[PDB]
């Protein structure tokens, strides 16, 4: 039952800007995307908007407070692009740029190691006016965006990411319309991705000017896509969402000069006609993959689809989404096989529940430490399978606005109650320092 992660191995974490700040206008901040497509009437469940959030904005220093409290390393969260410039590009706002300058001082102080994700979903509305992640131009706004991070805040940040989950931003964002920008047009969302992906490499390439000793990655969202029977299409089906869905859409770009083939036969008419004029810079080196995984999925061919989600008789979150453990091995030992990054970070894994503050005050939460420890397990097994996994982040430290969701989906490891802004350490946020504390399972 022990398992024992490597000397130095990385725990932490993660949060998002917009999900736990509020007060999304302060000091001249301009407008995001999720600040509109929230205030939007039925974009949100319960009309929910980040305005409030866990106060964050305010609360920041506590909430640091906690993370040295339990001991974490590491600590994941992201800059919000519209209080840095509130325009997208030009005029820098000072106190944004001081806001996140303290938190990455006091981190620092207490010796937690600072991931900044420069782009986790937050798009200046401005910028979104022009066209956002549609138009072009956006590799070099993102260009700008990204060097005045790296001129303000890389002396002291060495760890970066550009993008969280561009397979989300593109498609949930600009296909499904149920993320921000609310858009549903698949021609706009393959040129998303291929924006996204331009951006990126954009952004690494300025870093390699501009910051010294530092590394540089990018995040994918990941399922485990299990087929429904072994029928040939059912096994294409998986081939089809592993492709789409996983690491390989932007991997097989950065790695290779090229997407995957069954996304090429399935989206080519929907890319820019000379897409692969832009594949040579998009190669731009990176130093690690940041993979998120939260849960399995059963697939097959659907003609009145080409794929539809086959529903499992499986243990299952707040969220209905399937929890299956093996998925986070099967994902690790994967992307070594096709990719071999020279380092791979768990950068998102969690869950939901339906938490319960109990009349002792406090959260007793183990069904979510019972998710967290199986996953952790299977982690451990890919890296004594050769995975080079550096690190684990837990998502979330905080329950939050979760998107579409609103607040009625609590991930953290601390409960926050929202009529008080109060927040009380769960049950597996004291877990999870032992974990950290004993770098492993015991
Ligand atoms: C049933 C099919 C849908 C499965 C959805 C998979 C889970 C989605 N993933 C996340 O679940 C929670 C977490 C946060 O929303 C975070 O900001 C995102 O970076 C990340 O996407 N997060």
């Amino acid at each position: 039952n022990v398992k024992k992660f490597p000397e130095g191995f990385l725990w932490g974490v993660a949060t998002a800007s917009y999900q736990i700040e509020g007060s999304p206008l302060a000091d001249g901040a301009g407008m995001s995307i999720w600040h509109t497509f929230s205030h939007t009437p039925g974009n949100v469940k319960n009309g929910d908007t980040g305005d409030v959030a866990c106060d964050h904005y305010n609360r920041w220093k506590e909430d640091i407070e906690i993370i040295e409290k339990l001991g974490v390393k590491a600590y994941r969260f992201s800059i919000s692009w519209p209080r840095i410039l509130p325009e997208g590009t030009g005029r820098v706002n000072q106190k944004g740029l001081d806001f996140y300058n303290r938190i990455i001082d006091t981190l620092l102080e207490k010796g937690i190691t600072p991931f900044v994700t420069i782009y986790h979903w937050d798009l200046p509305f401005a910028l979104q006016l022009k066209g956002g992640w549609a138009n072009r131009e956006i590799a070099d706004w993102f260009a700008e965006y990204s060097r005045v991070l790296f001129e303000n805040f890389g002396d002291r940040v060495k760890n970066w990411i550009t993008l969280n989950e561009p397979w989300v931003v593109a498609i949930v964002g600009h296909l499904y319309g149920v993320h921000a920008p609310g858009m549903r047009d698949i021609y706009v969302a393959f040129r998303a991705v291929h924006n996204l992906l331009r951006a990126h490499a954009r952004a690494v390439k300025v870093f390699r000017e501009t910051v010294k000793d530092g590394k540089i990655g990018i995040v994918f969202n990941n399922g485990y896509f299990e087929p429904a029977s072994e029928k040939e299409e059912d096994i294409r089906a998986v081939r089809f969402m592993h492709q789409f869905n996983n690491y390989p859409l932007f991997l097989n770009p950065i790695y290779r000069g090229d997407y995957p083939e069954l996304v090429l036969e399935f989206a080519r008419e929907y890319l820019p006609e000379n897409y692969k004029d832009d594949m040579s810079e998009i190669q731009e080196k990176i130093d690690f993959v940041g993979l998120n995984y939260y849960s399995g999925h059963l697939v097959k061919f659907d003609p009145d689809a080409k794929v539809s989600f086959v529903e499992r008789d499986l243990p299952k979150t707040a969220m209905g989404w399937e929890i299956v453990p093996e998925g986070i091995y099967w994902i690790l030992k994967k992307v070594k096989e096709e990719y071999n990054p020279p380092e791979v970070y768990i950068t998102e894994n969690g869950a939901a529940f339906d938490d319960v503050v109990s009349e002792d005050g406090r959260v007793h939460d183990q069904n979510r430490i019972d998710y967290l420890k199986a996953h952790i397990g299977q982690a451990w097994k890919a890296i004594q399978e050769g995975v080079p996994l550096k690190g684990y982040f837990v998502w979330s430290l905080l329950d939050n606005f979760e998107w579409a969701e609103g607040y009625s989906k609590r991930f953290g490891i601390v409960y926050v109650d929202y009529s008080t802004q109060k927040r009380i350490v769960k049950d597996s946020g004291y877990w999870y320092s032992n974990v950290v504390k004993n770098n492993g399972l015991e």
